[PDB]
């Protein structure tokens, strides 16, 4: 995906689905997520790179549907002192489906602290920008 | 919950979960549905359609992690009408603390395409409501 160094593709479950016959609101974070998981285990992902979500802001643009091809993007946008700003993507069939910003926090002993110079050469190389 | 017309009480599931044991970001969102459907309920039989919304967007600022065990509210309420939206917002507690805040954009749909709300729907988000708006 042209302008995200990370990018997965999902497959849309029945389970995915609100009634009508679309996704639901909160699985599109989830196929963010992916997305996001991916991109941490290049810069402990199971402890979600000791990054907790402390925002999200997402824009649905487009239903997806049963059968949709869909790929997520993720790159990082903006990089605090304990914040890292990042942008989703959602596609759906080629099309933008929802873009989803997110402000993830890095915790030591369970509280913000400065994301370690370590991880932001990596997001920098992974980015290709200061 | 003072300042919420609805609220609803979630039980949390270790299938909520993310690996450290707090609840995963999304599924905070259905939390939050679920007191904003029981809401349509209440203006709307056709709440399985979703009241004929659709979310056009939603701002959640996670403020407390959530763990299993923990006592959960969810208060919602509509905070201002548009032309063919609306707008609410969700609040979840765990433990009488604020976890969670959300703010949802709702769009009313007619044949799959946006348009006003119905005066019938206004009127039954205002009575529920008890507060101009
Ligand atoms: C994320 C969390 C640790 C932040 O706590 P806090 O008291 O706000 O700590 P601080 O404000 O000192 O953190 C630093 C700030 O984070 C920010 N931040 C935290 N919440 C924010 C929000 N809702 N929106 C934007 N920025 C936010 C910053 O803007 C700032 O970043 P900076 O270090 O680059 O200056 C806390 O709110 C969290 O425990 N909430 C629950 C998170 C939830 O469990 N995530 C879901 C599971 S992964
Ligand atoms: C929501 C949706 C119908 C909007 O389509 P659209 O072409 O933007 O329609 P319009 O722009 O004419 O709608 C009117 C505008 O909606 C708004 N709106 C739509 N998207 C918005 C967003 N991302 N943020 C804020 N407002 C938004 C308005 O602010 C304005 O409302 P108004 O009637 O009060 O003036 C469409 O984007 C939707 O199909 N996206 C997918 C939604 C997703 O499926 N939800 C998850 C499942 S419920
Ligand atoms: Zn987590
Ligand atoms: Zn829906």
């Amino acid at each position: 995906m042209e302008g995200f160094p990370v990018r997965v593709r999902v497959d849309v479950r029945f389970r995915d689905l609100d009634p009508l016959g679309h996704v639901n609101n909160a699985v599109f974070l989830s196929y963010m997520e992916l997305a996001r998981i991916r991109y941490f285990q290049r810069i402990d992902w199971l402890e979600e790179g000791h990054f907790v979500v402390a925002r999200m802001e997402v824009d649905y643009l487009r239903p997806i549907l049963l059968g949709d091809e869909v790929f997520v993007g993720v790159r990082t946008v903006g990089l605090g002192r304990s914040s890292l700003r990042m942008e989703h993507l959602v596609t759906a069939n080629g099309e933008s489906a929802a873009k989803g910003l997110g402000v993830l926090v890095w915790l030591e002993g369970g509280r913000p602290a400065p994301l370690p110079e370590a991880i932001r050469e990596r997001i920098r190389a992974l980015e290709g920008r200061p």
